[PDB]
């Protein structure tokens, strides 16, 4: 399985981050 990582990034860009993922499971972080 893979990470959700259009929804992650989505979720994130309201925060001003950029999302990435490790395995299935995904973190995003500051420029």
């Amino acid at each position: 399985a893979f990470c959700n990582l259009r929804r992650c990034e989505l979720s994130c860009r309201s925060l001003g981050l950029l999302g990435a993922c490790i395995g299935e499971e995904c973190k995003c972080v500051p420029y």
